RNA sequence: AAAAAAAAAAAAAAAAAAAAAAAAAAAAAAAAAAAAAAAAAAAAA
């Protein structure tokens, strides 16, 4: 099939269609490139001075990034945190036996000239500083990135979070419209700062100022959902991470996995710079996002979903994926977790289940070959009984988005 | 398959997945560092003073949680309490034979500097006092915890507590959003004197004013709700505690039970430092909570559930595990407990029913087995080709068909929905 | 035509004016239009149900 | 009379799409919208 031609007048035609570049970008294979993550902040100038530009800036459509970014780097130098361990991470050392280290060990520049106010903006902001208004402000990054009454739910409460040992209210104008201060996110400097916040305080969990996670959290493994589908999947089906990735079925999932699993790259590490390829900059297209992942998201959710799943229910429907091999793929493996359960006598009292005591039942466990086979031996086409599975796994299924894996599977399945 | 390969090209591939970490922390194995529950209280100063700062401080958005905590170590000096036992935990003498004790024979410091009003709120506050005001200031402990009309629930009732004996009314502002004082929640200090209160009025269960323990006990057991479900579990398949132990048939609800039972941890023990593990700050991550315990957590309700459980009804239905694996294995432990019962003669007058005859009979093929061995069932279940009978599935669906009023999330809408169609 | 290359002009044949009458169109190949859509939306895509 | 898509200028074609996205998932701790104790027919001269 590398060369097609017409058949009657019998001359050739080549097939060719729209190319589709945008490769994926690894986090260490770009520090083949930089040996740290350049963090410009400019005005290294008054805090409490900066502290007064954003509480105003922002009682107001009209903040300036750059400064929330300055009053940021003002505030989070907490160099708070004793490593009871080492620290490193795609070369860079972070710090060894028990330093004492904070936010931004992650290599801070400076960089350009235009600031807005002048002097001061307003004497009125003391110290209740850090305490809360950086939380706040990285809370905006959460809240930012969101589109429906969710919003609304995700400020109501990354604002409750202010009023702990604080008290308050609530600031700035208009709800949103991913418009306010949903900008932030496009600054390469602030996602940065989040990034390192969250990481920072993800490492030193216990920390009094780890409240400031609220926000800077949905920054780790941001663009990373196929990444964390793949983790669902494993602890949804209990399986091992190993002996779901041989259930994988597709050309395409398994090209993603392939994708994803690829090594050196820190995924699995316990607090490396990975999670934040994206706001780090490390990378601009992530090879663990649903979007580079399709097939693999899909499937799957969709799988976990029949699995009863109580998140698969709403993952989207990614497009231009083979959809009818993904959900069978998906089915099957659905069925096979699903029918044969996992049973297994745990405890005794000297006396256990010693288990070794039909035509076309469904295989005894877990193995893709086995199931494969039993597949092969069912014509390809998936049976009565696991079809009635899967009508029993999204029927009473309610509250279904459109575009959603849940909302398919139940239109693929209840009828 | 500790090493996967891809198969057309023949390429490795190690699947590897974001790591997990925040072990649990067990209260024993925490006195191996220190042998002190360190209670800083700053303000020694005086009392009839700090009941000002707090009665005038709470009719408004603003009381320092610091000052009630000094009011708290104020009140409560009610030395009063005779053990008539002996009393230890963890290597912690409290009190041996006839010892006089109070609140705080729980090792006592004292901290730092700022503190809010000059000399004197208000003169106003006699000591209709310990009466009840510290009640209150524990009850919101409680209510400080909680999110729905329960807040209401909770607090207009712990609020017909001070009511008793005192008759002393209702007072802040805001109804709630778990902000006004669901502050103190987050007060090491704070959690540190509820948590001492109930363990000391749950020891000396009788006392005047062991009426206290209307909001501190929310602390008992405060993030140990796996080990409880294991307790109701047992009490409602009445099931020892090791038969029910055996009927656990999956790895990771083994694992934790593995976790839970972890021994010399004082679980068991009569009145422990143990149940307060997170509050008195000997722990930071309970082994003992749903969210460390999910799997066990999830069955051990559903199993209930399906055995009548009138709780397990609104447990939450814990996320990322084997739900297909963990509800079979409940719905079996449900239908071995639910299907045949403990029926026994117990009393009689010289004649009883032997029970032996010549167990010969017609149903000669797999009718499930006689009683709850696991063994028994799980052979049973395994010459059932390892899949759900008719019957069970039955029983259900009579399980949970006719339950009403389930919320989404729980073990009750779960299983309603995997059971009744 | 450059149809598969990377950064053609071919995408904007229509726009610089190269064409005025682009032989990818719906219109041009209608019947192609419709089986390709038509067959799509059977093997549920979610585009397809919207084609003309 | 003449007519006959309540067709149509073309060009057109998802009431698709900036990029990145992807549970309208999440501080963490939790987890019966249980629970002072005592009770518990919203039973009773």
């Amino acid at each position: 099939s590398v060369t097609v031609k017409r058949i009657i007048d019998n001359t050739v035609i080549v097939p060719k269609l729209p190319a589709n570049e945008d490769p994926v970008e690894y986090p260490a294979d770009y520090f083949r490139k930089s040996k740290e993550i350049p963090l410009y902040i400019n005005t290294t100038k008054s805090l409490s001075d900066l502290r007064g530009y954003v509480y105003q800036g922002l009682k107001s459509g009209n903040v300036s990034i750059i400064h929330v970014n300055s009053y940021l780097y003002g505030a989070l130098k907490d160099i708070r945190g004793k490593l009871d361990k080492d620290w490193s991470s795609f070369g860079i050392n972070i710090g060894k036996a028990g330093d004492t280290i904070g936010i931004f060990d992650l290599v801070s520049l400076k960089a350009l000239d235009g600031v807005l106010p002048d002097g001061v903006s307003d004497a009125s902001r003391t110290s209740a500083d850090d305490k809360w208004l950086p939380l706040y402000l990285l809370g905006l990054y959460r809240v930012g990135r969101t589109q429906m009454p969710e919003y609304r739910k995700k400020l109501m409460d990354g604002l409750t979070n202010q009023c702990k040992m604080i008290n308050e209210q609530f600031e700035p104008l208009v709800p949103e419209g991913r418009d306010i201060f949903d900008v932030w996110g496009n600054d390469s400097n602030y996602t940065k700062i989040v990034a390192a916040v969250d990481m920072f305080f993800h490492m030193f969990k216990k920390h009094e100022c780890a409240s400031f996670r609220y926000g800077t959290i949905v920054s780790r493994f941001k663009d990373c959902a196929a990444l964390a589908t793949f983790g669902h999947l494993c602890k949804i089906t209990g399986m091992s991470t190993e002996d779901v990735t041989t259930w994988i079925l597709n050309r395409e999932v398994a090209d993603e996995m392939v994708q994803m699993m690829l090594p050196g790259q820190e995924i699995d590490k316990a607090d490396s710079y990975m999670p934040y390829l994206i706001d780090f900059g490390l990378s601009s297209k992530s090879p663990y996002s649903s979007v580079k992942n399709p097939a693999f998201h899909f499937w799957g959710q969709l799988t976990a979903l029949l699995l009863r799943s109580t998140r698969a229910r709403n993952a989207r429907q990614p497009d231009d994926i083979e959809y009818t091999s993904l959900t069978t793929a998906g089915l099957l493996y659905a069925y096979a977790v699903g029918s044969s359960a996992d049973l297994a006598q745990q405890f005794c009292v000297g006396d256990n289940k010693y288990t070794p005591d039909t035509t076309n039942a469904p295989p005894q466990g877990r193995d893709v070959v086995e199931w494969l086979g039993w597949f092969e031996d069912q014509n390809r086409k998936p049976t009565p009984d696991m079809m009635q599975y899967a009508k029993r796994a999204v029927m009473s299924l309610q509250g279904l988005r459109e575009k959603t894996i849940g909302k398919y599977a139940k239109s693929e399945f209840d009828k």
